[PDB]
């Protein structure tokens, strides 16, 4: 198994978000990502949701 051809983009975070989105769909991606770029850990990322911190009533 393999997947990759030349420098496309390679977005590991993107994945992380998705993974989270799954367990936590309520929260959007844009936000998730961002927070991800901050927390840099789906864990510390959810720690904000699980506890309820990132509140963006859109």
């Amino acid at each position: 198994g393999s997947s990759g051809s030349s420098g496309a983009s390679n977005s590991q975070l993107n994945a992380m978000a998705h993974q989270i989105q799954e367990m936590f769909p309520q929260v959007p991606y844009h936000l998730v990502l961002q927070d991800l770029q901050l927390t840099r850990s789906v864990e510390i990322t959810t720690d904000n949701i699980l506890e309820g911190r990132i509140q963006v009533p859109f």
